């Protein structure tokens, strides 16, 4: 294996022996110098692991090298400012200070131009983060709400231009907000420039995805995939109209990208710098678990998968410091927290909170949640969870059967419940949501639905905005970067309209995908609609963790409250918060709380509350009290 003093001789032969010269002194090259001999040893051994002696390993290597550079020497200056800073915190993704939101810029804003003009409402909520959903040119009609990119350089015309996405970023980073965007790496769509020159057989695009004669691989792949949209179609392949096949996990217009081959890596660690270079802060690592596969597992998770995105790892920490990762692992608990490490995803969705809390609203019984916080919270140094209620996806009830039943809890049966409930097919369910890839080969279902249609505001349930605070007052306290789906401030429900759009009516996940609705954010100031009340409660609850530092990192210790309705936990031994689940009064015993000082301040309600005595908890009260 080649070594970075080498490589880095070779990268400067580009130059005439006057440039270079100049090149070897300047500030650029010391710091791309300094950072390939820091980073560069992983980048080689992860590639390593994955390619091993691969003829094209050391020509690929050069030349996405040789693209760092330049990529490098043309970023700007005040993103390499914000490399500095990054470089050396890196724990500023841990601070009480963040909080981020996200939303979908034509149904949030309309366009780019629009979204630029509601950054001052972000910074009236109080967010320093902000995930603008998929921008790129994508299929018409159908995309997968754009997860299915036609080209990764060009934004969908619908938006705006490149331009305008520099001048929102700029904008962005004006008004102290980070930008988070997409990096769809696992796949293409149909119809993206690689597919169709890969599928018509051009030599420089051969295997740059993964295309079957038949169905002889496709069928013994199959004995081991797992059907993520199964109401698309069966397994992970889809048929061409010349009759072969190609691996398509998700929708038939996604195509899998092929990573056995270097050259795709290469293909998208280019796309990588120009993300990179446009601004962004973080890239949310699309379907991370899904990147590898081999005949016989699941190929999901696979080494090769995890040392992949170690790689992309270290070529931001040689070009571009500043751009961290958000692994979007939607699976079991003990696979989603393998991607979170300070090389590797620095953050990650927390599935399995977010889950539960739902879970927990059902049953009004904390007992997995408590379980999900006293062992599966707590992350490695210089890492942080992104804790949030909602999404643009379904709900999945990624729960570990093998931590339910140390409960006594069925998995399967357990879920099924779940589902029902959420639906609305249980008796006395206050949720209104809609089903979701309901598999009938086994058993597994899905849930779509806006936060509050899915705590009962559909039909005015006197506890739906408390429902809300709570879930959110979670989110925002246990530790961990907490993430708001925009539209939930202001209590925002279904669209109605999803169902009979041709181009939408097979995704119900569009239900939970409303445009902004002006007349609820006009609301947001009158404490007697429950949009005023949802969005100065949340308002309020920010504030609070934005600027008391017993929230800042995100370690946290679960306490019992010998309750089962309320959950309880302690933030740097200084913050003690209860939440009732329960939409009856709970108690916590003044046994139960003779360790605490005898009065305690509520930042929640604002008052002082005594703990010398039995706590009783309004239903579905949240307490944040100082107990240090
Ligand atoms: O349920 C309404 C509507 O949702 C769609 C689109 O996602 O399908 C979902 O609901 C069906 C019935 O409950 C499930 O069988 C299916 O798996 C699930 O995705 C539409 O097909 C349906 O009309």
């Amino acid at each position: 294996s080649p070594n970075s003093q080498y490589l880095k001789t070779r990268i400067l032969d580009i130059y005439t022996p006057e440039q270079r010269a100049g090149i070897e002194k300047s500030e650029d090259w010391r710091q791309f110098s300094r950072r390939m001999d820091t980073h560069f040893p992983k980048l080689m051994n992860e590639l390593d692991s994955v390619y091993g002696n691969n003829e094209a390993l050391l020509p690929m290597l050069e030349m996405l090298l040789a693209q760092a550079w330049q990529s490098y020497s043309q970023r700007n200056s005040s993103l390499k400012d914000i490399d500095i800073a990054r470089e050396n915190n890196p724990d500023w993704i841990l601070s009480n200070k963040q909080v981020g939101g996200v939303c979908y810029v034509d149904l949030f804003a309309g366009d780019l131009k629009g979204l630029k003009d509601k950054i001052p409402y972000f910074q009236e909520l109080g967010l320093t983060y902000l995930h603008l959903m998929p921008l790129f040119k994508c299929p018409e009609g159908k995309s997968d709400g754009g997860y299915a990119v036609s080209s990764y350089r060009d934004v969908n015309p619908a938006l705006g231009t490149i331009g305008d996405l520099r001048e929102v970023i700029a904008a962005l980073h004006e008004a102290g907000i980070s930008a988070v965007v997409d990096f769809i790496f696992n796949h293409t769509s149909n119809e993206h420039e690689w597919a169709q020159r890969c599928a018509a057989g051009d030599p420089l695009f051969d295997n740059f995805y993964y295309i079957f004669p038949d169905r002889r691989m496709p069928d013994q792949y199959d004995r081991t995939l797992r059907e993520i949209f199964p109401d698309q179609h069966p397994g992970g392949f889809s048929q061409l109209e010349d009759g072969r096949w190609v691996w398509t996990t998700f929708n038939s217009f996604q195509w899998d990208l092929n990573y056995s081959n270097p050259w795709v890596f290469r293909a998208m660690a280019g796309e990588m710098l120009f993300l990179a270079n446009l601004g962004v802060d973080i890239l949310r690592m699309d379907a991370v678990a899904f990147i590898w596969k081999q005949m016989g597992t699941s190929c999901e998770n696979l080494p090769q998968a995890h040392a992949l995105i170690r790689a992309f790892n270290a070529v931001m920490r040689i070009a571009a410091p500043a751009v961290f990762f958000k692994s979007e692992a939607i699976v079991h608990p003990d696979q989603v927290v393998q991607y979170i490490g300070q090389d590797e995803c620095q953050i990650g969705y927390n599935p399995l909170q977010m889950a539960l809390l739902w879970n927990t609203l059902a049953t009004r019984e904390v007992n997995l949640l408590h379980q999900a916080l006293t062992y599966r919270h707590n992350l490695p140094e210089h890492t942080a969870w992104v804790n949030y209620v909602r999404s643009h996806d379904d709900i999945g009830w990624t729960f570990a059967d093998e931590d339910a039943a140390y409960l006594g809890i069925s998995g399967y049966d357990h879920r099924q419940f779940l589902n029902r409930f959420f639906v609305n097919r249980f008796d006395g369910s206050f949720a209104r949501g809609v089903p979701f890839q309901y598999n009938p080969s086994t058993g597994d279902c899905r849930v779509s639905g806006t936060a509050a249609a899915l705590v009962g505001l559909a039909q005015d349930d006197p506890h739906a905005v408390d429902r809300i605070k709570l879930l959110y007052s979670i989110a925002l306290s246990t530790g961990g970067l907490p993430l708001i789906y925009l539209g939930d401030e202001v209590g925002t429900l279904n669209d109605d309209d999803w169902s009979q759009d041709s181009n939408k009516s097979d995704d119900s996940r569009w239900a939970h995908r409303p445009r902004y609705n002006e007349a609820l954010y006009a609301q947001r100031n009158d404490p007697s609609t429950a949009a005023g009340q949802i969005y100065q409660d949340l308002r309020h609850m920010i504030a609070v963790r934005q600027s008391n530092p017993r929230f800042d990192g995100g370690r946290l210790v679960t306490f019992n409250t010998n309750n089962k309705h309320i959950i309880g936990y302690i933030r740097n031994n200084a913050l003690l918060a209860f939440g009732n689940f329960s939409e009856y009064p709970q108690t916590v015993t003044a046994h139960t709380l003779q360790a605490m000082p005898f009065k305690a301040h509520d930042l929640i309600g604002g008052k002082t509350v005594s703990l010398n005595q039995d706590l009783t908890l309004q239903p579905y009260q949240v307490m944040w009290l100082e107990i240090a």
